[PDB]
C-alpha cells in the first residue's frame, strides 16, 4: 500500500551523507537509466548510523554498463555484479532481476529480507517499500520475503543471515521467518564447507559475535557447523570451554569496534581448545603414549573434524596449530631458550590465549605463568636477563 | 720467521670442524688448484671457538673457478672473488691478488690485519703463516701489515676495522698500528657516507657494540661519524645522552648475543633522541611556536646533518621518524587512541625507547608512564578497556 515514501518523512536518508558514489549514480541517470541504493546503506542510514557499503542497483544490461564505464577502473568478473574503484572505495553496481531480469518490482523480491531490500534514487529523493520494508524497519523486525519454508530450502545460508542481522541490528526474528529454522538446521551440513566457513567468520569476527553465538545456539543453528564442539556442551552451562568462547566472542568484538585488525586463526585456536585438550588426555590414557606426542596427535583429529563442516584455509591452520603448540613450551619453566619464542610471530595469539586460559579456568598456577610472560614481554633485555 | 706450521704443532684446526666449504676445496685440489681457508673463522679454528664465516683463495682465474663450477649455483658478479651457493651456507671462492692475480705470499700482503692473515690447506692440514699472525694471534694484538700510515690514507676504514677487531676478540692494538688514528681520523669525511653506514653498523649493531664505542671514543674515530652527537658531550662524563648510548649498546649487544634480532632504526632514533630533544628547545625558546611544530624540525635537522656523514637510507630515517612521534604521542595520558596506536608496526621500539628515557634519566614521571604501558599492552580487553 505504501509503496513510495518522499524526504521528508523518511528518517532524512539526507543527500549529503552518500559517498560519493554519486558520481557513479549521475552516469547512469546522466545515462538514460535509473539507478539506486540497495539494502546495506538504505537500511543504516534510515536507521541513523554511519552506512558500511553503498549498493547502487541499475536496469542497465551488465553489458550497458560495461560500456558506460571504459573509462572508469571496473574490477570485471562475475555475472550481473559489476565492480568499481576509486581509492578505499568500491561501488557494487548489479542489474536488476527476475527473461532474467526486469522491474524493480520483479528485483525487490528476489532479496532476502524487508529491510534489506528498500530502495533509494537520487533523482527524487524517495524510497521505495515494495516489501514490509519501512514498517519492519520501525518496529525492527527481521522478516524474510517469499515463503520461509522455500526459500530456506532453496539456499539453507539464508537462515544464518536471518539470525545473523537479528543479532547485529538490535530486532528480534519474524515469527513465521522463525519457526522453520529449528528444524531446517540441519539442511546446511549439505552446503560446501568452503562457504559455510566464509558465513561463519561473517557471524563471529564481524564485531557482534557474542549476541549472535547467543542466537545460533538458540536456533541450533550453531550444531551444524561446528560439531566437534557442540558435543562438549555440558547442560550445567559453566563449562570452562562454555566460558572460554563466551568470553573470547565479547572480547574479539571489543577489538572489532576499537578498529583494532583480529586474529581468525586466533578465534578458532580459542574455541577448539578445550575440545582439543580434550582428544589428548583421551588418547592418553587409551593408549598409554606420551603427552608432547598425544597432544601432537589430537590435534590432526579435531581439525578434519571441523574441517569436515567448515572448511578452513591451509593458511589459517598452520598458525592455528602454532598458537596450540607455544601453549606447551610457554609453560615449562624455561631459561635462555625463551627468547627464541618471544620472537614467534604467534607469540601474541598463543599468549592471549594464555590470558583466557587462566581467566576462564580461574587456576592460580595458569595465572601465575601470565604474570611472568606479562613482565617478561615488557620488560628490558637486562632485567630480561636476570629473570632467566 | 716460521712460514709453515704442521696440524701437530697447529691448535686442533681438525678437519671436521671446517663445515663443508670442502666440498668446495676439494673440486679444486681434485683440478690441480690451491685450496686455501682463509680470514675470519680461519683465525677462530686456532683460537678453539667457531667460525662464523668460511671463505676460499686459489690460483684459480676468476673466469676458470667459473668453468670448474659453472654446474653449482653461483651467485656470480663481484669482479674477482666468486660466489658458491649451499643454501643456509655459502662459500666464497676468490682468487688471489697481486701484475694483477698472483701468490699466496703476494696475496697475504694486500690484507689488513695479523691475525685475520693466517691460511689453512686441507691439501696438507698446514696453516701458512707469511705475516706475524701465528704470535701476534698467540699474544692478542691486533697488528696492521705494510706502513700503518700509508695504508690508514690508502682507505682510512681500514682504521674503523682496527678497533672494531680490537673489541670483537679481547686483543689490544699494536703500538704503531695505533699511533696514527688519533691523527688520520679526521679522513673518514673523505669517505662516502653510504659506505660509513656500513662499517657504522658493522660496529655497534655486531653485538660488541658497547667495547667498541668505547674504542671508537678513545681513539677520536667517533667524531667523524656522529658529528650531531660529539657535540654534546659533557665534561662531567656521564649526562643522560651519555648513558642512553652506553645502554641502547650493552642491550643491543645482549640481544645480538642471546641470538635475537635487531632494529637499527631504533639504535639511531635512541643515540640522537637528546641531541633532537636540545634542537626542540632552541627551536621552541625562539622563533617560538608550538612545542609540536617545533619538534618537527628538530627531526629534518638532526637527520640531516647526521645524514650528511653518515648515509641513512630514506626506509631507516621514515621509522625513526615514527620511533621518536610516538614519545610525544605515548607521553599525553589519553585512550580510545591507545588502541589504534597499540597497533602501531613502530610501536614495539617506541615502547623500549621510553623503556630507556626512563632508566636514564630516573624521573618517576615516566617510569611512571613505563609501569602503564607495560601492564596496557599484557592485560586483555576488558582490562585495557577499563584502563581508560
Ligand atoms: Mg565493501
Ligand atoms: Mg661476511
Amino acid at each position: 500500500q505504501v509503496t513510495v515514501i518522499p524526504r521528508e518523512q523518511h528518517a532524512i536518508s539526507r543527500k549529503d551523507i552518500s559517498e560519493n558514489a554519486l558520481k557513479v549514480m549521475y552516469r547512469l541517470n546522466k545515462a538514460g537509466y535509473e539507478a539506486w541504493l540497495v539494502g546495506g546503506g538504505v537500511r543504516d542510514l534510515l536507521l541513523g548510523k554511519k552506512p558500511k557499503d553503498f549498493d547502487v542497483t541499475t536496469n542497465a544490461t551488465p553489458e550497458q554498463v560495461r560500456k558506460l564505464f571504459r573509462n572508469c577502473r571496473l574490477v570485471g568478473r562475475r555475472f550481473r555484479l559489476a565492480h568499481v574503484m576509486f581509492g578505499p572505495e568500491i561501488i557494487e553496481v548489479a542489474t536488476f532481476r527476475g527473461n532474467i531480469f526486469g522491474s524493480i518490482e520483479e528485483d525487490a523480491q528476489r532479496r532476502d529480507f524487508t529491510i534489506n531490500s528498500l530502495y533509494y534514487s537520487v533523482a527524487d529523493f524517495t524510497v521505495r517499500d515494495y516489501v514490509g520494508g519501512m514498517k519492519d524497519l520501525k518496529d525492527g523486525v527481521i522478516r524474510l520475503i517469499g515463503n520461509p519454508e522455500t526459500r530456506y530450502r532453496e539456499d539453507p545460508v539464508r537462515m544464518l543471515r536471518a539470525v545473523r542481522f537479528a543479532a547485529k541490528l538490535g530486532m528480534r526474528i519474524s515469527p513465521e521467518t522463525a519457526e522453520p529454522i529449528p528444524r531446517l538446521a540441519t539442511l546446511l551440513n549439505d552446503i560446501p564447507p568452503a562457504r559455510l566457513f566464509e558465513e561463519s567468520l561473517k557471524l563471529l569476527q564481524a564485531g557482534y559475535g557474542y549476541e549472535t553465538y547467543k542466537l545460533l545456539c538458540e536456533y541450533h543453528l550453531f550444531q551444524p557447523l561446528f560439531p566437534t564442539i557442540t558435543r562438549y556442551f555440558t547442560e550445567n552451562g559453566d563449562s570452562p570451554m562454555e566460558r572460554i568462547i563466551e568470553q573470547v566472542l565479547k572480547n574479539t568484538d571489543t577489538r572489532i569496534h576499537n578498529d583494532m585488525r583480529v586474529n581468525p586463526a586466533f578465534l578458532f585456536a580459542a574455541m577448539f581448545w578445550y575440545p582439543l585438550l580434550e582428544t589428548a588426555q583421551k588418547i592418553a590414557q587409551e593408549s598409554g603414549l606420551t603427552y608432547h606426542d598425544a597432544f601432537a596427535l589430537a590435534m590432526n583429529d579435531v581439525l578434519d573434524e571441523a574441517c569436515r563442516s567448515l572448511a578452513i584455509p591451509k593458511r589459517l591452520t598452520t598458525l592455528t596449530r602454532d598458537i596450540w603448540q607455544l601453549q606447551l613450551r610457554m609453560s615449562r619453566r624455561q631459561g635462555k631458550r625463551a627468547w627464541k619464542l618471544l620472537e614467534h610471530p604467534k607469540f601474541r595469539a598463543a599468549y592471549d590465549l594464555l590470558a583466557l586460559r587462566a581467566e576462564v579456568e580461574r587456576n592460580a598456577e595458569l595465572q601465575r605463568l601470565v604474570k611472568w610472560w606479562g613482565e617478561f614481554q615488557v620488560s628490558a633485555p637486562p632485567d630480561q636477563k636476570g629473570m632467566l
